[PDB]
């Protein structure tokens, strides 16, 4: 697969990336999410 995000760091910080599963599993699949 490919790692992408509809929003990155913008609405993703270790707090949102570790706590908002959708943020890591879908919003930030670019890194915060999956890379």
């Amino acid at each position: 697969r490919s790692c992408i995000d509809t929003i990155p760091k913008s609405r993703c910080t270790a707090f949102q990336c570790k706590h908002s599963m959708k943020y890591r599993l879908s919003f930030c699949r670019k890194t915060c999410g999956t890379c």
